[PDB]
């Protein structure tokens, strides 16, 4: 029925066409320390975030899920500024990143006191049911993340807390999987702790090119997200070409009602601006919010993927997920 | 001659009695994510920070070095608020924490770009010679930190950049050593890259109880800091009793002109307030800024440590270090 967005409750019925995973802002933990050479430019950042939204609106998108981790520069008030001037619905997350590129020293310390898993649960329930800080904005999803080849002890605290919060709230869980690993493990651990698979999206599933691995995750009844379209060359990634092959195989095998598509873009980088080195730069040049609609979809159509299938992925699935 | 404080340049001559290592604020990276349940209380925090200063002033202290890492919630403007209302001199740092409990993902990413060591140097030179963000405050020291048993590849970028900045600036280096390790290694690596040992303080040297280890560091001509007084039970610590034995041995062996004393207090914790379990809580109850003057010094006096020796440690050495 309802979902909390950065502008308050919105019926699921009106989410319409949705990108299930994009970042308006994102910073790697430690960006804070680089303030002198990388201060946040409040207003140009907004110009840039607004323009990003207006772009997706040109392709029909009405709703964006932004699962930027709490420890990766999540800024719900800024999201709200984007939404109050675009009419775009934006649903944000509560959750921390994977141990690998998240900021684990804080909750690792609290684990030493013996309160971390409870404190995490409390944070989830606060941000889902009351508000994030003093913004009045509620997260609509819980973001979970795990490392390569392993859901670490640290990560597991968040997984258990999330299953806990979901049972209390029915909030949707969206995950990050690292380098094409732990998809089935994540599904199984969440389900072992009473999470509802119809309210779970295992993310970055396109990172793997073994259809066995995908079907192994699908068996749990969760959603899977091909949400990294355009990221190529960099950080143990497949190519968009491989993503398309893998995707086509699953659609022709009848899995459309469990698949969602996105880019995982980062539209404004927190901290010091940078330029990618040329090998990576050219491979990554298709990493923008227009990419699915201008490059990917047309390829799938020319593969015979029918309009109703596309609409199940972009409209029907997000509706089903949040309702 | 001169040193930058949070209130601007101050002649070294007037630093007077000094604690070389304390934190008014400190947060473990990730504290940022706990904002909903852990927001920074701007004005009570200041009441608390001001009161902390007023305390140290009752024991003669005129100057405090606060080497809170950039990635551990360093806030120079807040320091300046403390100083403009206490008359206390506060000298702050530019530097990042050790890989273990700092926030390495940001500069690890830039290392992948090939620019991290140069970007770090640039940050040091900016904060030493121009200003931290838009506060106008210059760091007076460079903070370095290393892990247990290892100066990691990540940490080394900061060590090299620092030696580089020191050569350009003559800024003082203050280090953190983890669990009584890497003291001689740190000294040797900095010196190998052209740092001046008369402008280096190897910190947390009290973490080790082998006087061989101490003398092995001292041979480089650097300062060493017994800066953790009051911290026991936790995180590999020795007891204040062991600290005193180790300290006494070095003073009676004539090393007073290379030693400085402090508590490494955290007076306001960033993020969610907390309490500690009984076992650790009582072996930590002496972890306050009055501890040196009310407990430690009296013990050393009753050991025959003469007033002139105490004055060399608290007054003479800091003067020598910064001049
Ligand atoms: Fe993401
Ligand atoms: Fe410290
Ligand atoms: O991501
Ligand atoms: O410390
Ligand atoms: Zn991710
Ligand atoms: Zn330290």
């Amino acid at each position: 029925e309802m979902v909390e967005t950065v502008c308050g409750p919105v019926p699921v019925e009106q989410l319409g066409k949705t990108l299930i995973h994009e970042h308006f802002l994102f910073g790697y933990p430690g960006f804070q320390g680089d303030v002198t050479r990388g201060t946040f430019r409040e207003d140009e950042s907004l110009r840039v975030a607004v323009e990003a939204a207006e772009k997706m609106k040109r392709h029909g998108i009405q709703t964006v899920v932004d699962p930027t981790p709490n420890d990766c520069g999540r800024n719900p008030a800024f999201l709200r500024r984007v939404a109050e001037e675009t009419g775009l619905n934006i649903i944000c997350a509560t959750g921390y990143y994977y141990e690998g590129e998240g900021a684990p020293p804080y909750f690792q310390f609290r684990r030493l006191l013996g309160t971390a898993e409870d404190d995490i649960y409390d944070m989830f329930m606060a941000e889902l049911t009351e508000g994030i800080a003093d913004t009045g904005i509620k997260a609509g999803v819980i973001k979970l993340a795990s490392s390569k080849g392993r859901i670490t002890e640290y990560e597991k605290m968040f997984f258990r807390a999330a299953a806990r919060a979901q049972k209390e709230t029915g909030a949707v869980i969206i995950t990050h999987t690292q380098e094409g690993t732990m998809g089935p493990e994540q599904a199984a651990y969440l389900l072992e702790h009473g999470a509802d698979p119809k309210k779970i999206v295992i993310g970055h599933m396109c990172g793997n090119t073994d259809p066995d691995y995908h079907r192994k995750t699908l068996a749990y009844g969760v959603y899977i997200a091909f949400d990294d379209f355009g990221i190529q060359g960099m950080v143990g990634a497949p190519t968009d070409e491989e993503r398309v092959r893998t995707l086509l195989a699953l659609l022709r095998d009848g899995y459309e009602k469990q698949i969602m598509l996105s880019h995982d873009t980062v539209n404004v980088w927190l901290g010091r601006p940078f330029t990618l080195p040329e090998p990576f730069a050219e491979m990554m040049k298709n990493w923008h919010v227009e990419h699915l609609f201008v490059n990917i979809i047309p390829a799938l159509k020319n593969e015979g993927i029918r309009d109703e299938v596309l609409e199940q992925m972009f409209i029907g699935n997000p509706a089903a997920l949040f309702s």
